[PDB]
């Protein structure tokens, strides 16, 4: 079973479907309008073919579905017909970030602040359930209409977790197994502390329009990542950003992953528990994207 | 593989019977039909190829006494025949499941005889990650051979292929970037696994053998787990006890090495030669 819950019926008996969404970036997604309703929903389709593996599938939705946070786009169920499925989730009407940086230019301080508290609130919730992001970046951080900011896209997420306990699954004989190897097996040799550091990443992308060392082929970042010597990134301009912003990007991109504070530590922040953070950042930088 | 046959193998070999009763593969005892001598041949129906020809490249550049010796392979009809020596008595697990517990010194023996093997291994930075009592395998002549690289060609093959695709890094934490290169782990681990199979050959089960698998990743990881010893204290010397107490260190960082291993006590004493397993295989055959 993919889900307890699917509704066994066609979506388009409930929902005209208005148009594609993100390019394909995102998949087969589609922005739909109720029928009895005006509400508007985000449908994403994944063709299921019989002889397919769905453990990927059925990880995601119930990562999803298990989210309830005002930081993590919204569920709303599963529909199985006719061998495609239909996750419907909540329709965020500006994008991602990178939808909206790459028009308006690059934040604000107070506005990548604003968005740097609301992903942080919704990495506690997520690791305070035992779940890990691993893909923080600016295109998988939407912003619907009233301005409100949710995380996004557990594709990276169910991956992993499914790639996890497939080896688990079929894991065979561990009597003879090393502690260290075992560890690995189970916990898979990170923790999600990782997800402060793509933070860290994050908000300079949206101060640069672009994450650091995005020119240099991706095996030589992992190659540079990998060194006794490796120097985390900062900000290019210095004069245009305040010392807690500073002192942000460097303590999130701590190197060592045994001293990098967590989700609720970085909540505590200078940067991101300033008075003039609401909402209304967003909702200006949107006015801004219209034009 | 350009040195690979491409024939039916059975143009030059006799094939007898089959071998470890399946746990292996499917692996064939044969007799060269000129020679006269008896190999070893593992067919493998032929997709991905790269986990098998990693596992071929991990034997065929092993070239040491106690490492299954490779001599080729002959490709015919989606089959790929793996032709390697033949060690007439099984694996140790098939002998005690028969002899019973091994004494003391043929343990200290085959503990020997292993981490020379693991010492070749890693010296060419290769990990085993399978040693058990059945992958220890036994020649007539009383002669000991680590086998079955599989485990260790998959290991080596998912961390080439996740590579292949890792997606962008530009967000990726440098830890999540380093067990995507190096695993998470080194050959260390194989010297744990012998202290197990220490245990193994003396109490006829690895510790914790009743606990259901998974639990028992579960209690490895509790950050209080304490590394297994042997049962019957008395029954042993404080050699065999120490030599398990330094093989099973729980932090990698501070577990001896395979050469370092090879200095111990247990394993340096005199009157270790294949002789004691030739007193082995002898009350297999009468007792
Ligand atoms: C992909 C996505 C988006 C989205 C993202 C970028 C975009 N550029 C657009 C777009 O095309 N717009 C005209 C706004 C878009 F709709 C908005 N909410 C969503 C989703 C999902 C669930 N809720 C993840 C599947
Ligand atoms: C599997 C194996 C064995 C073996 C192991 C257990 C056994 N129980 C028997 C057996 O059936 N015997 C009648 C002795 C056996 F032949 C002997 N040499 C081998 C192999 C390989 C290459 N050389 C690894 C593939």
């Amino acid at each position: 079973v993919v889900d307890p819950d699917i509704f066994n019926r066609d979506p388009r008996d409930h929902y005209d479907l208005l148009q594609r969404l993100g390019g394909g970036t995102y998949g087969e997604v589609f922005k739909a309008r109720d029928k009895v309703s005006g509400d508007l929903v985000a449908l994403k389709m994944v063709k299921m073919e019989p002889d397919d593996d769905v453990s990927t599938l059925q990880k995601e939705i119930l990562i999803l579905k298990t989210c309830r946070h005002a930081n993590i786009v919204a569920y709303h169920g599963s529909y199985l017909w006719l061998q495609k499925l239909w996750i419907c989730m909540e329709f965020c009407g500006a994008g991602s970030l990178q939808d909206i940086y790459q028009v308006t230019g690059s934040l604000s301080e107070l506005q990548i602040s604003y968005v740097c508290r609301e992903v942080l609130q919704g990495l506690a919730y997520l690791h305070s359930q035992k779940k890990i992001h691993r893909d923080i970046k600016g295109a998988n951080i939407l912003i619907n209409d009233a301005g409100e900011v949710r995380l996004a896209d557990f594709g990276i997420s169910a991956q992993i977790g499914a790639e996890l306990a497939r080896r688990l699954e079929f894991i065979g004989t561990p009597y003879w197994m090393a502690p260290e190897v075992a560890a690995v097996a189970l916990k898979g040799g990170y923790n999600e502390l990782c997800d402060i550091w793509s933070l860290g990443i994050t908000a300079i992308e949206l101060a640069e329009l672009q994450p650091p060392l995005f020119d240099v082929h991706p095996l030589r970042v992992l190659f540079l990542m990998t060194k006794s010597g490796y120097q985390p990134p900062r900000l290019k301009e210095k004069g245009k950003w305040s010392a807690a912003f500073h002192n942000f990007i460097k303590v999130t991109l701590t190197k060592s992953p045994k001293k990098r504070p967590s989700a609720t530590k970085m909540l505590s922040h200078q940067l991101v528990s300033q008075p003039g953070l609401n909402r209304g950042l967003i909702l200006d930088l949107l006015d801004k994207l219209k034009n």
